[PDB]
């Protein structure tokens, strides 16, 4: 399967899923209804400024390896992937209310609301995702919550690759 989300063409390379409508609670205890894809899947994300390779289990990002033009372009893809993954820590990183009433937001489903929320500011999302020690595996660097490259540590599951 092939589809678009957040400016990225996703192509499924492995795995399969069944979709199911589900409720989640934000960090502000707001209920959002999202369509959850159940099953382990692997995708290539093709964007105009970044490309990535995404592994996900149900509502869990397992791994993201991102290549791109620069910090912003690569963060853009990291944010898209984190939202797409539908992980609870991404949803718990929403600390205030999401506005479904105002006219400019009527086009947006909860998934696109979340995306927009993290595009405006990814700080809380990145801080609360979690961190891990990494290996010196080559071409690949870790990236810290402030998007600084690291050879020791990285946001959980996330690697930045050289072009
Ligand atoms: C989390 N997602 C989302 N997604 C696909 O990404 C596209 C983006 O749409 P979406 O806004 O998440 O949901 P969608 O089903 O289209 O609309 P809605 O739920 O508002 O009725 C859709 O084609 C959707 O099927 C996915 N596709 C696969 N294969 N696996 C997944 O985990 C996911
Ligand atoms: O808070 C929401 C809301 C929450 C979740 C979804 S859903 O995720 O599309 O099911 C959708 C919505 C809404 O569409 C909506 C419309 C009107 C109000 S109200 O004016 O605060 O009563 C709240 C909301
Ligand atoms: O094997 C790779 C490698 C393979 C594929 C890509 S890709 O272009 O992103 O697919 C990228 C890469 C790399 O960026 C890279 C960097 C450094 C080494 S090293 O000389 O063994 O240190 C190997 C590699």
């Amino acid at each position: 399967s092939s589809f678009s989300f957040g400016g990225f063409t996703f192509k499924r390379t492995s795995g399969s899923s069944i979709k199911r409508e589900e409720e989640v609670l934000t960090g502000n205890l707001q209920t959002l209804k999202i369509r959850v894809h159940e099953g382990y899947e692997e995708f290539t994300m093709v964007g105009k400024r970044a490309t990535a390779i995404l592994r996900k289990a149900t509502r869990r990002l397992v791994q993201l390896i991102v290549s791109g033009k620069d910090e912003q372009s690569i963060a853009e893809a990291i944010i898209v992937a984190m939202v797409f993954s539908q992980e609870d820590c991404m949803i718990k990183a929403v600390r205030g209310d999401l506005n479904f009433v105002n006219r400019a937001n009527q086009r947006l489903n909860p998934m696109h609301q979340l995306l927009r929320h993290f595009q405006k500011d990814a700080k809380v999302l990145f801080q609360n995702w979690g961190i891990e020690h990494i290996d010196n595996v080559m071409g690949m660097v870790g990236v810290l919550p402030d998007m600084t490259p690291s050879t020791e540590m990285s946001m959980r599951g996330i690697r930045v690759s050289k072009m």
